[PDB]
């Protein structure tokens, strides 16, 4: 009941139905990184899967829990709360694994496993790594993890970078602009204008950049899995320090991620970074509601704060000030609401 | 309520959020054909709206209202159940219209109107005309219209008709075949092709075309609103007998609607056809799993059957037959998760 | 016979009876890089016919024997089993060449010869080198062959690359496809899908096409027939290792192939490579029946296997794998029912 | 059995083989007005096929006893010698039908049915009819017929006619004359047009044509399949009196053929004229050696004969003059090595 304590039942609806098609799995499985990293990940550290017991977080079709059998693992009990947990158990049995893979259909924080595993392994990364909330159900399944257990993922590191974008600031006010005509069809539609911009700065930009947008050297927030727990993915409060490389108008702080999968024999990475091959997590964009000059040498210094709400994401505050100057902006917004951009 | 009764709350939540939203109602706007015949239809029709009592059911930023105001409507209740409700009441304000629009914010089937209207104004057509399950809203509000009272619009025609594109049949057969592999990354996915293919087929096809890959004159159903029940809609039983005029795979059904405004001056209509310019209500496809082969001169005959779901939306069943070869093709939709071309 | 050993009765008659045909021999012979260079291999290489014996082993016509001839060979034994036997003497005394052409009727396996030969010549190459088995004629004919004696073809280079050719794979899929139907004038085809699928995809596929489509450096495997055996081409296993230059589905391999003329003055090359004009042979492409994902970078490895059978052709296995995911496919493949595409 | 003492095994294998791949069924299947016509006469009569025992000889997919089982037959003894026979008892599971329809694998000639028929059906029709020669195991196949019994087709009518085409005839000498240069790579070939220009000549032309070309109203041979024997098919003589209907050089006779499917409700007829929708039967022409003036008026009479041969084929010979001028020319054609030109 943890899960639906923190969860909104309209919203689980919808998110389980998304999991629940194959076309959604096909997506995630054809993307290559994604799924040779795991894969990569998984048998380059065999050593920590062989005759071990496996607990696989969210296993929609399974493909994960197929890696850790793979890489020799005794027992895996792969839970999935989708209806996707039937043809888990479909493939798991035209595999040849049922003395091996246990599908166990309903949310990990409900069911009951029979006994504590050696590793848990799970994709629970959403946009800008938090978005979805299934952090904290990885982190919830560690009840079930030994002592000396890993993780993998094992690692997340949320980025934080300036961005100069002219024309993506601009295009907010164009689309605005819209409601700033006094006879659309002899209607004065001036009056929403206001009510127009704010809700279009409240979206999140979901897209890939050139990354000569980037102004500054990324800054780093560490969730260190093995250590965390559920409740410090509640409030998240990312303080950043850049050191400005190039001058300019500095219109937004980007967003991406990396997990690390540590293991005994190598750690293997999964980066969404934008001088990376694009996935489907792509990169994300919060924008200012006021453009910030800095010159290079600058420090621009602030908080991004992310604070967890019953629809699966975050209300995300950000304020920022050029130190040297004290020009300051802020921006609140709704990643429930993301702006999918194709210019 | 009728509406909670025949609506999950998971859906309404989401539906009336994404109605909520202006940048919604600036694209529904910014179709010019939408927006301009609505306004034709009403400023010709003028002598239906001056002196008159006038619902708009859904009246989303109130654009609809104000064309009524503009056409002479003594008094117009605009009913609208998003927080769109608020920006209407705005726009009422700053075009200084307070006393002839009245926005009521909540559900049509819920709210109390003070007295029985005229006319009745509303944009309740969904994908197919039927999805998102606003025709029966618009509907039942007439238990606000007086006797003799008028629709705008006041029916839709659905049209049905056979189409060949052996490009889309393909793609969605691509897809599918991904869970044919005896060996991704070294699992065999082989199981689920079954299961992969029926969920691709089930999706039926948003998008345009060519008019040229029709292969007979559409088949039309006409549901007038005047005389329609809100339970006319629950389930809809649509036969259809063709006479090919080309040779070749049929694919599937083509479904597009008109609606007519048929006013005291004239009618007016706004047609979603593929030889009429794109709409935000594009046309839609429903492909066959296996396509069925024709000669021009063969009938194609059979019955496409909507069940309204708890979803807002319709289980579409498609049986069709070539009469002269028995050759039968029986599919099953859910216009719940459309792809999007 | 070693001949009637290895070959049902069904499969010798319409063998030969199929090169008994003028009009087959015509389309041979109109073949010009084929037939040209043929003749630019024995006449550059003219002191290795100079005052030689000579066998060719079905010489249809009899052409290759007339370019002995031309090099100056004193005695050639052209064999030939099909009844164009009887069109090459014809030519051979137009041509008043009975003096140094003899035309003898019958299979090289059944024959007698009444010396060695300092030197074998045929065109017993078939699709992917190895097709109709007459290259094992060839290699039996060694027992004619003196010490120190040549052959030419010298030896044969099958060429193996992965190709991607999404249009060609789906063609096959779309014929496949009509095995799905439910409902055929009210008739339930799809419990034969399977079987449809299997038998269009164990067709190699014999046309060109462009060198684009090669997803890596091809592959070479070489038969030296101075020094292979008649059994050796029983069962040929032919392991490759593709570094794949491109990303993206792979869904087959392309196989060709080159002979090399190795004489005394010089090396004469006849390929059929897609890099090189068209042949008779074309080039030959088996289809997997699911495409394998690679990287660039990636390792795609296997084995293809042929296992000769009664019907003069081979039953193909392709086994293949990307090295770095586990992803593999396998597939059979019989070439004598090839799919003529161009 | 009677069908191997007909039959060399060479060619009863290939013949067998290629009937074997679904890939040729769906050929035939494809073919709507084949597929739709067989469809059409055995439901439009009905009564024909209800509570009626049925044979189907050479069944293949099983399509044809699927159409006697969808016009209510009791019971359907559906046989065929390929190996399509494996793949029909699929179709016959997957469709419930295996208390109706019993597939019988092996020759009609070979296997023991438990019980006589109403009614025979089949699809034994080759090129100008006769050819492939199954229309011996379709009369084979009447010793199981009870006295009142139908066969389905019940006629077949091969229908003959002088056609003009000179670029046709110019087309063989085009071909032949590769053969008639003295040094093709330095050898005469000349020796061989004669013998190229006979191969050429012998082979019938399967393909289609304008029926403009027609020179006068074709003339019919009838075999009525509920009279005729399976020793009738073996020589066929077809005597001819054609009065043309326009002046010019006729080069050769144009043969096509109907089916009749004579039932007790409706006689439904398949064509393969050139007036029709082209089948995989196409036509066949078969070139004179010297053309025919004839002046419209005149008659041009003679003799078709087919001799059929153990390559399951015929033998034909064809004997022509104008009557009124006595210009006579003969042809011996081999249906065997037919030269596809469409
Ligand atoms: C109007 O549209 C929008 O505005 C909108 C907004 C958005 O944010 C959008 C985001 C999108 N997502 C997206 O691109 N993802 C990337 C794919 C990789 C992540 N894969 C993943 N996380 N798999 C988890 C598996 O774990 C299961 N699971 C979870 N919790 C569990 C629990 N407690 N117990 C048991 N099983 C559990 C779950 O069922 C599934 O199988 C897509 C569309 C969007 C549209
Ligand atoms: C992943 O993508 C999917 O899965 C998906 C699936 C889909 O099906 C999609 C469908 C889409 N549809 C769409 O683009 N339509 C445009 C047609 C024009 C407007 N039509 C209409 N009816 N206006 C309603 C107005 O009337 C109000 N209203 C309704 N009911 C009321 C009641 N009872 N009381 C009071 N007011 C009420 C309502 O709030 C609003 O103002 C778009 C996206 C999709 C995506
Ligand atoms: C749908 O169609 C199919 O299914 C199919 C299947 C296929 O595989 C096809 C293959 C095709 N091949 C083809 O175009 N090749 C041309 C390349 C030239 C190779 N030259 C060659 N082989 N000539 C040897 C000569 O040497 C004689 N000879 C052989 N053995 C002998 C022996 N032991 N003793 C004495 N004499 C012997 C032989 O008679 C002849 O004169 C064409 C059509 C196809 C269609
Ligand atoms: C070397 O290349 C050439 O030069 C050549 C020369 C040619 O002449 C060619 C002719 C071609 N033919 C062709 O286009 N036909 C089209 C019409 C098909 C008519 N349908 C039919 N005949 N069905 C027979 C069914 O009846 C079965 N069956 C027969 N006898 C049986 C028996 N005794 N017992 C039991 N079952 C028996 C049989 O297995 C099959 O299922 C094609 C290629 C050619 C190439």
């Amino acid at each position: 009941s943890v899960f639906s304590e923190r969860t909104e039942e309209s919203s689980a609806v919808q998110y389980f139905q998304f999991y629940g098609y194959l076309s959604q799995q096909q997506n995630m499985m054809q993307d290559y990184v994604r799924t040779g990293t795991y894969q990569r990940a998984i048998l380059q550290n065999h050593t920590d899967f062989k005759d071990k017991i496996v607990l696989d977080v969210g296993c929609g079709s399974g493909i994960l829990s197929f890696f850790a059998a793979q890489a020799g693992a005794r027992k895996i009990y792969a839970v999935e709360a989708s209806t996707m947990a039937q043809h888990a158990e479909v493939l798991v049995k035209s595999n040849n694994l049922t003395d091996r893979i246990v599908v166990i259909p309903g949310k990990v924080e409900e069911v009951s496993l029979p006994e504590q595993v050696d590793i848990i392994i799970s994709e629970p990364m959403g946009y800008m790594l938090f978005n979805e909330r299934m952090l904290e159900s990885y982190l919830h399944a560690k009840k079930y993890l030994k002592p000396s257990g890993n993780m993998f993922p094992t690692i997340g590191d949320v980025h934080l970078a300036p961005f100069t974008d002219e024309q993506l600031y601009m295009e907010q006010f164009t689309k605005a602009n819209f409601w700033y005509q006094p006879s659309f069809h002899g209607v004065d539609l001036s009056a929403l204008r206001g009510a127009a911009v704010d809700e279009y700065f409240r979206q999140p930009v979901v897209d890939t950049f050139d990354i000569r947008i980037l102004m500054a050297k990324s800054v780093k927030y560490t969730v260190n899995f093995l250590e965390a727990k559920e409740g410090d993915l509640h409030r998240i409060e990312i303080p950043f320090k850049f050191h400005m490389l190039h001058s300019g108008l500095v219109h937004g702080l980007a967003f991406w991620f990396d997990v690390a999968f540590i293991g005994s024999i190598m750690t293997v990475w999964l980066s969404t970074a934008p001088t990376e091959p694009l996935t489907h997590w792509y990169q994300v964009r919060c924008l200012f509601q006021s453009p910030l000059f800095a010159k290079a040498g600058d420090t621009l210094s602030g908080t991004c704060l992310l604070i967890a709400n019953k629809r699966q994401s975050y209300d995300i505050s950000i304020v920022a000030q050029v130190d040297q100057t004290g020009s300051k902006s802020s921006n609140l917004l709704d990643l429930k609401n993301p702006f999918f951009r194709y210019t």
